[PDB]
């Protein structure tokens, strides 16, 4: 007759939240102006003022983006759910993709793409694609879209994108980038390189909660979506319904699904932080920070995974594990003595390296001094074959 | 050589939020716990306090749907991104489902079917199903999955679930609940009432902000999810991979996506509130202020579009249009001389009515005061044919 369940005895209990200085490749902590965006009351998620906050975010992501393209917008979702919306309204079954699996990325586009209707354009953790490598690949297969990561987070590698975008236009292909961990790190202009789909997380660089990811199609990738036969396999990612809630069509405003509205304020603020700061300039600080740890590293004796610094993404960097060392011990031993998150690999780097981000508000000198002094610690403390 | 884009204008403003009394079918309004945990700075999403708060969420979860399904967790989605999870893991291409579309809810449960490989047991606003219906449903089709809407918010109708758990297990079809509107307001109890998938939303009943959403599955549908031969159109959704992360297998938690972590903050101390005040007064607090709306409302001569008490959905009431009146007229009004939200009808409700949402912290006399006299001021001020 009763209640099999009784009130948790944890619930009764106050929320307690460790501090920890996130220093891996995401998500990154929170300045002050997005904590207070965070605690803010509720409108509704169809409000005059919510469309309001909505249009700034959308020039606020045609900014970090640099382009003009109308089909932009947030994705109720995590950085993978970004790259899911834009495979599932791109690709339609049996469709020829090209993707430049050279980080756990590379391998998730794979699988994402077969879950929907495939070629594995295969590198090593490290490895990049030359423009040539890629006609070679556009050569074959003759793909309709290939997939590019710009910031390998999982082996730090940063990839070149100049060119490419002809290099595929050439080819009748759609380009699609991932600038998750580049995005405000590292320079990129979606239009003027000729990207036809870009996507981002709001939780690395832009020091946003995770949760929401930012996209942007151009005229020729909205062009294909809005004139497939079938229809996308999701629901919750449809473009047609999120672009027109967006604001991006000549129709008013059709509920969809209910925006994550204490988030967009978050992301907001993020936005705005970023718009203050200058894009060029977040560029110098990330460059100037990676730059400052790359030095420190190699004085602690460890060596970096990527040799040669052009291709070094600034907000991930891998250092390869030390010689008689069990990664784990240092991650743990960072974050049990320091209070720091440091990760290890990640996919195809796993248990060959150590990731340290840089992002956003914690790329700075002081914190590169902080997770230093760190590793030293942890270097002379902990377990050596 | 410049950059396209000059940091926009808009956002160089503060970020400014209206105070609105959100009285409609949702989101609703955060008590000043929730905003305080959304607030909060950022934890590693992986650490080890992440899967605790992780843990009491899932503690959560069991008690508010009433379950001890081990295979319990958050979807990082909203409502529907919780309903697509639950279809694309169970549905097997061409696989017979059967539902209950008396609202836009079963509306959106076809569409999502048939993307991805139905039978539309059609009815009218303001009907519900009886037990008789769904056996001649269950009768031709013999489907694999039934979907039913508890609390049909787009109606107002409250639908009956006591039984239908055996007359599905009969013809050996899983049952699937949506309690998006009715979690927390009205009685529900997942194991003894036998549903096999039961979903919720964050933001109605429970007050947390937009964005997340709760899942639980019976053994039986969690069978059925492990022996598919097709993967799942969807990877951002794979059951296999989120249940592993929130702890529910016998491996280590591996990544797969960066949960919200600060939402799940809010999520949980949501979660701590309705276990402080406990089920049953929260079932009465909603059906005792349900009560009071109704009278008031008759009481300004509006009717009841829900003629029968015992139908109405506690947290959405749905008045029927007063007659010359634009409906549109009578919502403006309310926002905009009491800063006051309620909304009109939603699909085949569309324009017929009204909706009264009456949720968690917000569900009182006091508000039901309010938004009372906002309607009698309207009704005599507003155009009238
Ligand atoms: C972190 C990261 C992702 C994953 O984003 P999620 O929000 O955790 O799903 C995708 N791509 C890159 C390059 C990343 O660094
Ligand atoms: C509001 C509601 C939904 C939608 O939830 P979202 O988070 O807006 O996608 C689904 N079902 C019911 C019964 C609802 O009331």
């Amino acid at each position: 007759h009763k209640l099999l369940v009784t009130p948790p005895k944890a619930l009764l209990k106050p929320l307690s939240i460790p501090n920890q200085l996130l220093l891996g490749p995401g998500p990154s902590n929170l300045p002050p102006r997005i904590m207070a965006a965070g605690g803010l009351q509720m409108i509704g998620s169809m409000s005059k003022d919510m469309y309001q906050i909505m249009d700034e975010i959308k020039e606020g992501i045609q900014y970090v983006f640099q382009t003009r393209n109308p089909l932009t917008l947030v994705i109720s979702g995590s950085g993978h759910c970004a790259l899911e919306a834009a495979l599932v309204n791109v690709l339609e079954p049996g469709d020829s993709f090209l993707v430049g699996a050279n980080g756990i990325w590379g391998q998730r586009a794979v699988d994402i793409g077969e879950r929907i209707g495939v070629h594995p354009m295969t590198k090593d953790p490290g490895g990049h694609y030359t423009l040539q490598e890629v006609e070679e690949g556009l050569a074959q297969h003759k793909p309709v879209l290939l997939f590019l990561t710009h910031g390998e987070s999982s082996t730090g590698v940063l990839q070149p994108l100049d060119g490419f975008g002809e290099l595929c236009h050439r080819y009748k292909c759609l380009l699609l980038v991932d600038s998750v961990a580049s995005l405000g790190g590292t320079p990129l202009y979606m239009d003027r390189q000729g990207i036809d789909i870009l996507y981002s997380g709001s939780q690395k660089a832009l020091n946003a909660p995770p949760g929401t990811s930012l996209i942007s199609f151009s005229d020729k990738a909205k062009k294909k979506m809005y004139s497939r036969k079938t229809k996308p396999f999701s629901f919750y990612l449809d473009i047609k319904w999120l672009a027109n809630f967006w604001g991006c069509d000549d129709q008013p405003r059709m509920y969809h699904h209910t925006i994550p509205v204490i988030s967009l304020y978050s992301l907001r603020e993020s936005l705005a932080l970023i718009a203050e700061q200058g894009l060029e300039n977040s560029w110098r600080q990330h460059r100037e920070a990676a730059a400052y740890l790359h030095g420190r590293l190699q004085a602690l004796g460890l060596q970096l995974f990527v040799k040669d610094p052009a291709l070094r993404l600034p907000t991930v960097t891998t250092v390869a594990v030390p010689a008689g060392y069990d990664w784990r011990d240092i991650v743990s031993y960072v974050i049990d003595h320091f209070d720091i998150e440091i990760m290890g690999g990640l996919g195809p780097s796993t248990g060959k390296v150590l990731r340290i981000g840089l992002l956003g508000c914690n790329a700075t000198r002081e914190n590169v001094d902080r997770v230093t002094e760190a590793l030293r610690a942890a270097l002379q403390h902990c377990p050596k074959k």
